[PDB]
Order: C-alpha cells, then structure tokens, then sequence
C-alpha cells in the first residue's frame, strides 16, 4: 500500500513535541515515514515520568501513520521517552539504535468558567447553563435576579463593561438580588476540556420570569476564564413593527411560537397612561394607529403579562438592503446641470412633480426655499410649473458664505425635499506649467518619460519650485479617436490599473525638469497609458495641477471591437448612480465590429485573427471570518464557447455575430503579433457589480429569493423561504402605509417555496417582503438562533416605462462653434413617443469630476427603490450587530483649505455651462438642440433628461473641444489712469505642423497700445512664444479693452475663420473724485457766476455738472442718487441706503432728472438681490450686524433694515415671513427690554437706547404691532432724547396707535429739541443734525403734521445741505427722501443762462445737465419778478494729486521690505515682495473709522490677513514682528483685499494709534501713478485724512 511510496527511505524520528490535540495535551512523535499499525508500540516506545514512573495510556497512530500520539499528559511533569531500535516502518525500515528523548510538559493550570459572558436572547431552564471546564471537579455559583426598575441601567452598565471577563462589581450586584447559590459538581474527562451543562430545573426562583446573572465564586487555585454570565428567562412575548402613524402587533406563545388569540394589548406612554387598547385576532395580529411618542406595549392573558419597550431601539437591519428614497407620497424630482457652484454664480434648478407611480398630476404651486449653511433661509419663492416643468433660477451673492447649501421644497405635504449643492470659490493660478509627452505611442519596453516646464507669469523661471505629482497606469481602450466606440485591449487582463509612484522633484534654474519611470508591463498584449497628474507648488504651497497622458501601444496596429447593440442605462445601488452598459436579449445573436487600425486611424490588412467568445461564470459562497465576519464571497471561472478566424482587408470593417445564451460574456480577438483585445457584455438585465451579492445565502435568518428579477400586477411571485431550522412565524409584503399580506403561517424544514400573487392595486415601489420564524427547540444543541428575520425589496417598476433616449453629437469640435445635439426617443413594440419633452444641457467635465456628479435619472427618481417603511421591534434575542453595510470611498471632502486661506480676490476663472430651453420632439421622436459653445478647451459632458406623462428617460455623451491655437494674454486685474504696463501675449501651437501667424493687435476704451502691432510670427509645432505688448491707460474712470485677431492657421481639409479674442479690464483713476457744490438764491435782476478758480483742478474729460433752478428752496436729488449709487462697499447700512433710491425711483423720474440708468425690471431685480444681500447679514437671533453675521448686533440698524423691508413689502417686493417675524421680535425686545442692549461706543447710553426704542416703535407702529403701554413707558422717559427725531418717530408711533394726545405732545416737543452740534458725542444712531432735519422733514410731510413748520424746516435744510463737500450714505438717503418729498413743489421761475439763448422757465424745480465747456463759462441771471433759488453740483477726477491733508484723523503709509527695512518704490523689480505699513492716528475717538488704501497698478495684493499672523514668511523678526503685534492689537471691524485696493474698517482710539500692515507683490513692468492713502469716518465725513505718497512707481522686468 503506502509502503511502496516509502520504500528505500530510512526511518527517522523527525520530531517529538506536546500539542493540544482536542481539548487534551498530547505527546506526539513525528516519524519521517509511515509506521506499521500491527506492532505493539508499548513494547518498543517507553514513556516514564521521573517520579511517578511509567505513564498509563496506549499509543494512537495518526491516519497518515507518521505521527504517534499519547493523550491526557499530566501538566508540569518531567518525562523520559525511550524509542526502541526495533520500531518498524511500513517498508520494514527500522532505527539503527535506541533513542532517549526527554520532555517537560507545559504547566497547564485547571480551568473553569461560563461558555460566554452572556447574551440578551431568552432561553429556557431546560437548556441549562453552559460551562467550559478542564480538570475541575466542582464550581460554586451565585445566581441573581436584576431589579426591573434598575434593569435599563444595569444592562447599560453591562454593555460597556462586558469587554473584560470580570465585569461583575458591587455596584452591579446592588442592583440585583440573590435567589440561589451553591456548588455544582463536575466530572470532565481527565486533561480534556468539556462543555458541561449546569442544571437549572430544580431551582424554584428560576421558574419565574426575568433577567438573571450567575457569578462563580473564585475560591481555590482554579483558573476562571469567564466568572460571570447573564441569561434572560421569560414566557409570554410580543412582536410588532410601526409604519409612521400605524403599527401591527403580533402576539404569540413562546413555548411553540404559535400565534395566540384573545391577548389584550394596551398602548402605554412614558407616563404609563393607556392611550388605547385592543384584543388580538385569531391570527394574533393587533393593528393600532399610534404615531410618535409611542413608548410601551402591555400584553395580558389569563394572568400572564408581557411588556414591550417601544422606546428601545429598533432591531438593526443594516445587513438587509433597506436603503432608498423616503418619498412614499408625491415625488418631486429635483435636478440640475451641476451640484458644484461658485460665489456670484447663477444657480439653476429644475423640477418634475409626479405621483408615487410616476403618473402625471394636476398642476400645483411648490414652495422653494434657499437654505444657507448656517441653516438660515436666504430667499423663498412660490415656484410654478410651466408646461409641466418647474424651473428655479437665482443668482448667488459674491459675498455669500462657502459651504453645503441646499434648496428645500414644499409640495404642501410638509415634507421638505432637500437638494444639496456645493458652493466654493477658487484661487486664481499665478504660474504657468507644461507637461509635454510623446505624440507617438511608446513600445511596452520603452521607459515612460515626461518633460516639465514651469515659470512665473510675470516673466521668471520657476527656479527651485517644488513639483509634486502622481503617476497612474490605465487601460487605453479608446486608443483610436478616428474610430469612436471601438474598444482596444484585453478587458480580461489583470493589473491594468494601479498607482506607479509619487513624483516629487525640484526644478532647475531654467525651471525645466524630467519625470521618468521604468516599464513594468513589457509583456502586455494591450494598449496602455500613463497619466501624470503633476502639480507645480508655489512658495506659499498653492499648486498648479496639470495632467499628461502617454499612449503605449504593444504593436504598430491593434485589434479593435465595437458593440453595435445599444447600451441601456441600468441602475446600480452599488455606486448610487445610473449608468449605461452594453447588453443584449438572451437567446439572441450579438453583433460586433472589428478593425485592425493603427494610431493614425487607417485600417491595415491582417489575417488569422482569433475571435473567441468566452462565457464568464460566477459561483457565490458565504464565508465566516473574525476581523470581517460573514462575507459574500464568489468564485469566477471562464469557459470558451465558440471560436472564429477573421481575415480583415485594408480599409474594411468586419462584423462578427456570435449567438448568446445568458449571463456574463466576453468577446475577445487576438492579432498575430500577440496583440489581444476584448469586450465584456452581459446577456441579462440583472447586471452584477463588484462586491454585490446578487445571489447568496447569509448565515441564519431567511435568505429570501425571487424567481424573477422584476414583477408586474398580472405576474405571480414565487418566494423561496430558506430558514436554517424549522420554525413557525409569518411572511408579508409590508408598505409605508401598512402591510399588504396579513397572516401567513410558515413551517420550513430545509426550504420552502410559497407563491405570492401581487395585487393590481399596488402602485408603489416602497413595498418590502418580510419573514419571521422561531425555533421551539427544547435543547439548544449547537446554539442556533431562535428568532430569524428576512427582509427583501420587491421590484415592480416596468422596463417599458423607460424611454430609449439617443443623443448624437460629434466626438470632437472647434471652440467658438455651435454644438448640435440630435434627440431620438423610442421604445420597443410601442415606438410611439407622443409629445416627448427633452432638456438638453452641457457642463465642463472638469467641474463635474470634482464631485463625480451623476447625470440625473428621472426613471430612477420615480421608479427607483424606496426605503423600508417599517420599524421592527420584538422581545426576542437582539440582533448581533451585522458590522454595517459595505461603503464606497473616493478621497474624502474638499474645499476646506480655501476657507483657511481667506476669501479669494475675485477669480477670473471661466465656468463653462449651458442649458437650452426644453424642446418638444416631433412625430418621429426626432429633435435637435444647438448650444453656442464659447472659447473653451477640454472635454464637455452633454446630458439630456426626457419625460412625458409616465414615461421617463435620460442620456449623456462626452464632447471633446480643442482649439487649433492657444492665445493667452497676461494683464493686471486693473490699471490706474496714466499708468503704463507691459502685457505678455502667450501663443501656443499644439498642431503637428508649423504655423505662420499674423497677430493684428488692437485697443479700445480707456487703453492705448504704445508700440506698433507685431508682423509675422513663425511658430514650430509644440512651441510656445510670448509677444510683448506695451500699453498705457487713458485718463478717467471706465473700461478698457485689447482685441487680438490672429490670422493664418492653414488647416488642410478644414476651412476656419481667424481667431478673435478680447481682454477687458477696468480703469480706475489713481485719485478720488472731487466735487464742487455752489448754491444761492437770487433777487430779481441779480446775476450769479461760477468762480474761475473752482474748476482749475478738474480734467475736462472727467468733469460734469448739474444745475438746479427753482422758485422755492430746493434739494438736488440727483446728487444723492449718484452718490448712493456710486458707493462700492457692501456693509449693511450702506446696502439699505443704496437700496432706497432703487425702491422709490422709476425710469421716467430718473430720466427726467437727466440721470441715466437701468430699466425698471432690472431695477426691481436689483431690489430683490439687494434684499437677499440684506438677509445675508441677518443674525441668528433675528438681529442685524454692520459687516458680518457673526458680528455684534446693531439695534438701530436692525430697525432700519426692518423699516426698509417693511416699506419694500408695501411696494410689493417679496420678503420671507420668518425674517420679518424674527426682526419684529427683535424690535419688540427693544421696546420691552431696553437693558439687554449694549452700545459700548456710545457716550450717552440713555439717548441711544431711546433712539433705538423710538425708531423701533415707529417701525412696529407702521405694522400695527407696537403695544400702547411700551410706547407710553418710552414716552415717560422723553428727557433721555438727545435729538428731536426719536421724539417725532415716537409721536407718529403714538398717534398711529390712537394715543393722539401723547403723540401730539411728542411731535410738538420734537421740533423744540435740536440735536447737539458736538460731533464728538457718539450716539450710535448714525445720524447728524442734517440727517435728523431731513428725516424729520419727510416724517412730517408723510403724516401731514405741522405744515407751518415744514416750510422753515425746508428752508433750513436746503440752506445747510448744499454746502457740504462730503456726505455719509445715511445723510444722502435722508436727503434723498426729503428731496423726494419736495420734488413736485409748485413755484414759478424764470432765468437767463449763459448756455442757452432762449429764456429758461418752469412751474417747478428743474435740473439741467451741463458739460465742462458750459461749466467754465456758466452764468445765471434771474430774469423773473420773483426770487430764484439755484444749485450747482459738479464733479470730476483731478488731473494731479491733491495736497495731503487731515482733519481729526491722520494717516501715513510706509512701504517696507520683507526684512522690514525701508524700500524705495522706484527701481522695483518684477516679482518683488513688499510689506506696506499703514499707520493711523486721531485727536478723537473714531469708532466707525474706515481705512482705504488704493493700490498703484503693477502691485497686486496678497490675499492674506496679517492680523491673523499668516504670511509668506514667519522667519523674519524684529522690525516686522512688532508691527504684526501692533496689528494684532487693532480693533478691526472689517477687512478686504480687492484687486485695486486694501480696505479695513476699524475703531480708532485717541491714545491707541492703529497700525495696519499688508503684503503686496510687483508683477507687470511699467510706470504707474501712486494713490494717496486715505482714512475717513463712515458717518462723520468731516473727520478724514489723506497722506503723502511718491509721485510714481516704476516696476521693471
């Protein structure tokens, strides 16, 4: 037998060692060859203990006969093993001599303990209590019964403490009580572990229901692995599950699991009150309509009782696939072009409401709300369905916070439909980078290589710059662009996709670098590519990412396969993303196109091609694990099905047709040069994904199976129950509104196949099969779970409902050309696409890739799987854990670092996106859509949704776009007037042939070329060049632009127009605009004339003026309008004050003043976006803040914004109710609780609180929401007022509420209490005597109060208003309302102006515009018989810098080096870093100070806040560090880093001068004017300063 194989082999004792065979220690002798069984081993192999003598026990040969054994060794005993010479092997081999081994047995101490630390699953006393034992004759045990009142705590304490074996403690024992104790005798086999079972049936207390805790006494030398254990023991039980407002109890006897009738079930709450009660039916079911606050169930029958804690968590179902949408009711589809966005971008959204079955429903409004990341609403709108398609479209504010924005929707079911969409800004690049590869594909033997070239845009090499990147290897299935749809390479090939190495290198002085890697695929039979995702890091660490593919062809020509059959968009939950994959009907032939094309795309002749049709197969099998648990493993196997020998000819496309059975398939073809190419395709709709258990059996429970992948109401289901063990229970199709099937008893043995007839009325996708069974085993042999549950989704959505959309777009297209998209809806058998609607759109792939955005699928949106509608609960043993469902991963979240870096200084990035209006397909289902693509270079993803009534569809297709030639100008973001700049026009030739370009440069607007346009420009392929374009900015504010028209190109076989690019940039004058404001009343015969010296400074090109004339004193509303409009900064008060003129003016009224402006629709839209801008500033408490939502509340400004919002609501503009409500609550808080307010900068707190209370009283009184008692209490403290304005507002507030007497007293007192003239006294009301007189004037005229005083107040206000040189936005607004009050005041007048021959005349005030020529010689005489008031407001930009000056405020600027030494502005090199040092002082406190420092052009701001200490370098100290420390002490209210200026709101202290610091970098070479540093109080304009500055700044290359 075995002796033959062992023949000729010498016998040898290979080993002698103790091993733990079974539970026993065992001596083992391992011989080299098998032994003879017949021999008496006791005669030949002695074993003698040194003390106790010869050891008992016969030897036991191994089945392999090479291992002798001796069980039940004594612990820690010395042993002498004498092996005899005469021992015989099966081949009659024998030892040459006797051997004497010695061995000391391991010191194995006796052990005893419970088999487990415990479990919550109920058992029976007959089952006994398991106990592992080893060499232990006894074990004392102390039983305990936990107090039910302490039960919830004890078990909780049992949960986190059970990790260690000795979890028992006195604190735990005190919550329990002793019931029995005593020693249990044991007789395990000697030196052998055994699972003994402690009897429990003679213990009387154990007969009673309850949880129990056994605790072994640890006396003696015995080891104790598990001293304590827990076990529940109870009788009657209940099982149930709820569906929102409904629940279905199932009572049953625990002895058999059979359903019991007549049990009474009460619904107790947390208070224990009985909300309801019901008796079980014959099937034991007890339906009840309980919603939330369900707590306890109380079953009772024949004295038996059982409670169920509903408050306990529902049984975990993570192992089950219960995931899905929660829209069981009406389904509002919400979809858009992209989930990613930028601040200032126009978010777009589309909606499609449908029923649960996806059927059409009558049109209804839907309330959309735009939530912010803080959770506060931004805006709310009542969306409407035009032609059955909802379409939101709103513009994000530039200042809007970055984060996870979402737009909730309300269909009226009060279940909001969240729609998350990313909103993040991006920093502009500042370094060019290039990663050139090879055009011709590499051989597999060839080393991969890439050339890197990076350089600064301002004109320097990236010397020493870090370059970090990654190298990826990917299959090149689409190696031939000339033959789209064809696939190349073996799909069956393994390791075609893996990371190579992490590139990281330093560029040389030239900035050049190389990236090379050795080939690791020399034996490849398939095309491959090595992507190089490099990144050129800045000194600040910001990287310029770039990619560079490199084709790798195994041979000069390769086989290529195409699938003619359409790829239907099968859904997959594995990626939560519908995607089209190739497929074909079972039993049908599969066509395929075959080619032998090269890289050029021309087809080469070939013969002997090996076209095989491999048939893929898979076999699932479950597998338990420790670190992984149970898993759904599967084995794959390939089997050849058929073979063919194709012989392609030159310029020919072969067409094979292989018949197909079912399941996964793979068609391969092998070229003679060992090239291989293959394409997988599935014969069934039941597509399988990786790590997806399409058909496998999980341990225990019920692995339900369906005979069909999908079902219809006319279809009959046949579920296959397969419980591990026999047990009664139930099965049913549960739904969100409740179960379909009710009772359904089941008694599985080793599997059962019940038939399920689906009803026709089931128009829902939320249906879910469910099963339960329980084993009544008297003795729990091999453990085995008692309860078992099986949930499975039931498919129902028909395939026919899907539309076969078929987009047709070119694979490639030129930039600035209109892409065409052909639509073709269809369906099998039907082929009747009636009135189909399609919504074509296109988005850049580089935007969608950041979030891996999926094309929306309406079919999945409606017919897709819904989430489980029930919540399981039962007293049976708790589910293990299930470890949770498997989860996908990418690379985590993004967009956090930019927040750390601060807000970007207005990026110029171009986000390509398009969405054409929805179109109706014709009778053939054919359609077309033309999208006008702009100047863009990259892949462009096209997407298209389609819909009718119940039919739905979706499709997508890539469209590459590439320009023949690249042309990128590099210019400063802005240019000051008179500045010169050296532009650099980059030009790249990516074409394979040289070009002779002709660049006709041109300029327009406030810009002018210095040099003549360049002549011919030769350009070799792959070569970039840089034209130099000197330029100069024309004087005055406005826009400038540079056009370029490259000509030539000369592309064979393709006519094309010459390139046309344009570059527009702003032109802001280096100095602030100056104004003159004359005004006087003329007696008849008198003549006024403008002083000659008043216009000497203004440049004629920028100068402009206005001349008002009236028979009564006037106000120049046009000036207030122009000033409110001209203000740039976005703080709240300035925003509202700038919003009022838009609110009360109209295009006719505006044109009448001679002012030019936007159309009324655009104006109202500006009012809307402005209201959103105001809502952006709102605090969470409903208050408002001056600069940011996180800032301190501004009460008076809160009432101000409340006033503008209310009056805007009076104008019909929409505002959210929640904001007005919270703000009214804030004003009411201002009225009822004055003392909570905090106004630290106020000198007179009582006057401030009185002003806030009064203005809030007015804003509330206008809404009729102000209580009379609060107004009276405020009236009691009338003395507190420091101005008459609050008294007047309080008087209107009193008179409005019917307290006419106190209100009349207040209005009377208000005109008799002038505001203090001392500007130093800060009230915090943002007011002045001018603003107060104007606002009081408007308040008087609006309520028709005291007409006699209105005239004197008007004459005074008119006398004081015109003469001011500077005005706060608040004063400009109050003067605007005051002028609006008097715009139609009668007053005849005549005049004889110098600019007109005809006499002027008017029944009312008139404002004629004037040019500078009219202004220089202006002269107005009063030809009338009555006095003639006149005003003259001119403005313009000075030709030269005004002399530096100061009033209260003081400021000075000091340019510095990075090392902190002084640095002259002249002879500044390009790319130089500089540290600007602003310094501010004041003779008085200036809480509302604003520091403005306009940048000279050629200097560009670094977007870093030095106050936070962030900087390009921290290594420097001394001169720089103390400055940063001083900036740290500054009370900065706000800061900004605009392209043209540095801004910093601050609260200057008289004894603590401010020290502002900021980085800047020279970029573009040229001469530049240098703006003077400026600082000014925002509401006390007279307090202001402008310091000295150098005349020029000469940047150099």
């Amino acid at each position: 037998k075995l002796a033959q194989q062992s023949a000729g082999k010498v016998l040898t004792l290979l080993d002698l060692s103790e091993v733990q065979l079974d539970g026993a220690a065992t001596l083992v002798l391992t011989f080299s060859i098998p032994l003879d069984p017949d021999q008496d081993f006791s005669r030949v192999i002695h074993v003698v203990d040194k003390k106790s003598g010869k050891v008992d026990g016969a030897w036991e040969l191994s089945d392999n006969l090479k291992e002798l054994r001796l069980r039940h060794l004594e612990p820690k005993r010395d042993l002498i093993v004498t092996i005899g010479k005469e021992v015989k092997a099966l081949n009659n081999a024998t030892f040459s001599k006797d051997y004497e081994k010695t061995i000391t047995t391991r010191d194995i101490q006796p052990s005893v303990g419970f088999a487990s630390r415990g479990s919550l699953l109920p058992g029976k006393v007959v089952e006994g209590l398991p106990v592992m034992a080893l060499n232990v004759n006894n074990v004392d045990v102390n039983f305990f019964r936990v107090k039910p009142e302490s039960l919830p705590a004890f078990i909780s304490q049992w949960e986190y403490r059970n990790s260690l074996a000795n979890w028992q403690s006195d604190k735990l024992l005190q919550m329990a009580d002793l019931v029995y104790t005593g020693r249990f005798d044991l007789n395990p086999a000697r030196n052998t572990r055994e699972k003994l079972l402690l009897p429990l049936g003679d213990i009387k207390p154990l007969q009673q229901a309850g949880v129990y805790l056994a605790v072994m006494n640890q006396a003696g030398r015995y080891d104790y692995s598990n001293p304590a254990t827990l076990f529940t023991l109870s009788d009657i039980g209940v099982s149930a599950h709820r569906y929102h407002n409904r629940l279905d109890i199932f009572t049953q006897s625990l002895e058999n699991g059979a359903a019991q009738q007549g049990i009474e079930v009460s619904l107790l709450n947390e208070k224990g009150q009985t909300l309801t009660q019901a008796t079980s039916d014959a099937q034991g079911h007890v339906q009840l309509e309980n919603d939330k606050n369900a707590a306890l169930l109380l079953a009772r029958k024949d004295g038996q009782t059982t409670l169920l804690d509903l408050k306990l968590p529902a049984l975990d179902l993570a192992e089950f696939n219960i995931a899905g949408a929660p829209g069981y009711s009406k389904q509002f589809f919400m979809f858009g072009p992209r989930d990613l966005y930028r601040p200032g971008e126009t978010v777009i959204l589309n909606g499609l409401l449908r029923d649960a079955d996806g059927k059409a429903l009558p049109n209804q409004p839907i309330k959309l709300d735009v939530i912010k990341p803080d959770g506060q609403v931004l805006r709310s709108v009542v969306s409407q369905p035009e032609n059955g398609l909802y379409h939101f479209t709103w513009p994000l504010d530039s200042n809007a916070a970055t984060g996870m924005w979402h737009i909730r929707a309300n269909t009226g079911d009060n279940q909001y439909r969240m729609w998350d969409f990313h909103v993040e800004d991006f920093m502009p690049e500042r370094m060019a980078l290039n990663l050139t590869g090879e055009k011709t594909p590499l051989t597999p033997k060839d080393e991969v290589k890439f050339s890197v070239v990076g350089y600064y845009l301002y004109g320097a090499p990236a010397n020493g710059n870090t370059l970090q990147g990654q190298l990826f290897l990917r299959p090149l299935r689409e190696a031939v662009s000339a033959l789209p749809g064809f696939e190349f390479g073996d799909i069956a090939a393994e390791n075609l996709s893996r990371t190579l190495d992490e590139v990281q290198l330093t560029l040389d002085d030239k900035g050049r670098g190389e990236v090379s890697t050795e080939s690791q695929w020399k034996e490849t039979h398939s095309p491959l590519q090595v992507i190089f995702q490099g990144s050129l890091l800045e000194s600040g660490g910001r990287p310029v990412t770039r990619r560079a593919e490199q084709a790798i062809w195994p041979a000069d020509a390769l086989p290529g396969i195409r699938p003619q059959f359409a790829s239907k968009s099968v859904y997959d939950y594995r990626t939560d993303s519908t995607v089209k994959q190739p497929i074909v009907d079972e039993g049908s032939n599969a066509a395929f196109d075959i080619v032998y094309s090269d890289a050029q795309g021309v087809k080469k002749a070939v013969s002997g091609l090996q076209v095989r049709l491999i048939r893929e197969r898979r076999d699932y099998y479950w597998n338990w694990s420790e670190d992984e648990g149970w898993q759904s493993q599967f084995d794959q196997k390939d089997l050849i099905e058929n073979e063919q020998t194709l012989d392609l000819k030159a310029d020919e496309t072969g067409k094979v047709s292989f018949p197909v059975e079912w399941g996964a398939y793979r068609l391969e073809v092998k070229a003679p040069n060992e090239a291989v190419s293959s394409v997988r395709f599935w014969a069934g709709y039941s597509w399988q994904d990786n790590s997806d258990g399409s058909g496998a059996v999980r341990p225990d429970r019920v692995t339900l199976k369906l005979d069909k992948a999908s079902y219809r109401p006319g279809d009959t289901i046949k579920l296959h129950i397969a419980a591990p063990t026999a047990g009664k229970g139930y099965a049913m199709v549960e739904s969100s509104e409740g179960p379909l099937w009710w009772q359904e008893i089941d008694v599985r043995a080793q599997g059962l196949d019940l038939t399920i007839p689906v009803d026709k009325t089931w128009n829902r996708h939320d249906l879910y099969l469910s099963t339960l069974v329980v084993r009544p085993g008297d003795k729990s042999r091999s453990a085995t779970p008692k309860r078992a549950v099986g949930v499975l989704h039931l498919p129902l959505g028909d395939e026919n409902r899907r539309l076969d959309l078929a987009l047709e777009t070119p694979a490639k297209m030129r930039p600035n050309q209109p892409l065409t998209v052909k639509i073709k809806a269809s369906t099998k058998n039907g082929e009747k696409p009636k009135q189909v609607n399609v919504l074509v759109s296109a988005v850049d792939s580089g935007v969608l890739n950041i979030t891996d955005y999926v094309t929306p699928d309406p079919w999945q949106a409606f017919f897709g799987q819904k989430r489980y509608g029930a919540d399981i609960y039962d007293i049976y043993g708790q589910v293990i854990e299930g470890q949770g469902r498997l989860a996908a991963l990418r690379f985590g979240g993004d967009g956090d670092e930019l927040k750390r870096g601060g807000k970007p200084p207005v990026n110029h990035v171009n986000i390509v996106v398009q969405q054409a209006l929805p179109v109706t397909l014709n009778e053939q289902g054919e359609g077309s859509v033309t999208l006008p693509i702009g100047d863009f270079n990259g892949e462009l993803r096209v997407m298209a949704q389609a819909w009718t009534a119940d039919d739905f569809g979706s499709n997508e297709s890539k469209v590459i776009v590439a320009a023949p030639v690249i042309a990128e100008l590099n210019m400063p973001r802005f240019m000051a007037s008179g500045d010169t700049s050296r532009l650099t026009l980059d030009i790249t030739n990516l074409t394979d042939k040289p070009q002779k370009l002709n660049v006709a440069l041109t300029a327009s607007g406030l810009l002018e070329l210095v040099s003549d346009s360049p002549a011919a420009v030769e350009l070799a392929p792959g070569v970039r060049t840089t034209l130099f374009i000197p330029v100069r900015a024309l004087p005055g504010y406005g826009d400038g632009e540079i056009q370029a028209t490259i000509s030539g190109l000369a592309l064979p076989g393709e006519t094309v127009a010459d390139q046309h690019k344009q570059w527009k940039i702003g032109v802001r004058p280096a100095f602030p605009a100056q104004t003159v404001n004359y005004g006087t009343a003329l007696q008849p015969g008198e003549t006024w004339a403008i002083p000659a010296d008043g216009l000497q400074n203004f440049s004629p090109v920028t100068l402009e003026g206005q001349l008002l004339l009236s028979g009564k004193p006037p106000l120049n509303i046009a000036r207030y309008i122009k000033e409110l409009k001209a203000y740039p900064y976005g703080c709240l008060e300035q925003t509202a004050s700038g919003l009022f003129p838009s609110l009360y003016t109209n295009a006719a009224q505006l044109q009448a003043l001679g002012i030019k402006g936007d159309s009324d629709e655009k104006r109202r839209a500006s009012v809307d976006i402005g209201i959103s801008r105001l809502l952006q500033m709102q605090r969470d408490n409903g208050g408002f803040a001056l600069w940011d939502k996180n800032g301190d509340e501004e009460y008076w400004l809160t009432a101000y914004v409340m006033d503008f919002l209310v009056r805007a609501g009076e104008q019909g503009y929409s505002v959210p109710t929640d904001a007005i409500n919270r703000g009214n609550e804030r004003l009411l808080r201002y009225l009822q609780d004055p003392g909570m307010m905090s106004i630290p900068y106020a000198d007179n707190l009582k006057a401030s609180k009185f002003a806030v209370q009064s203005y809030a009283a007015l804003v509330l009184a206008r809404q009729q929401k102000a209580p009379l008692g609060a107004l009276r209490e405020i009236w009691e403290h009338r003395a507190d007022a420091a101005s008459g304005l609050p008294l007047l507002q309080l008087g209107v507030a009193l008179k409005t509420m019917g307290d006419a007497t106190r209100g009349e007293e207040a209005i009377a007192l208000a005109l008799k209490t002038p505001r203090n003239s001392d500007e130093r006294i800060w009230l915090g009301d943002y007011g002045s005597s001018l603003r107060d007189n104007a606002l009081m004037l408007s308040l008087l005229e609006e309520n028709k109060l005291l007409p006699d005083e209105q005239y004197t107040l008007l004459n005074t206000l008119s006398q004081q208003a015109f003469g001011e040189r500077w005005l706060s936005t608040q004063e400009s607004n109050a003067l605007f309302l005051a002028a609006r009050t008097i715009q139609d005041l009668p007053g005849k007048w005549q005049a004889q102006t110098s600019f007109s021959a005809e006499q002027l005349t008017g029944e009312k005030a008139q404002n004629s515009n004037l040019n500078s020529d009219q202004l220089v010689t202006l002269q107005v005489s009063n030809s009338g018989d009555q006095p003639l008031w006149l005003r003259m407001d001119a403005s313009g930009y000075p030709q030269s810098a005004p002399l530096p000056a100061n009033n209260v405020l003081q400021i000075e600027r000091h340019i510095l080096g990075t090392d902190g030494k002084s640095k002259s502005l002249d002879s500044l090199r390009s790319g130089d870093l500089v540290l600007v040092w602003l310094q501010v002082k004041a003779s008085n406190s200036v809480p509302d100070a604003l520091v403005v420092d306009l940048l000279p052009a050629g200097l560009e701001l670094e977007n870093q806040n030095l106050a936070n200490g962030s900087a390009s370098l921290e290594q420097s100290g001394g001169e720089v560090q103390n400055l940063l420390n001083q900036m740290q002490q500054a009370s900065i209210k706000h800061i900004e880093f605009r392209d043209d200026r540095f801004v910093a709101a601050v609260a200057v202290d008289e004894y603590q001068p401010v020290t502002l610091v900021y980085l800047a970098r020279a970029v573009t070479p040229g001469t530049y004017q240098v703006p003077q540093p400026m600082v000014e109080s925002m509401y006390v304009p007279q307090w202001r300063a402008t310091g000295a500055a150098e005349d020029l700044l000469i940047v150099r290359p």
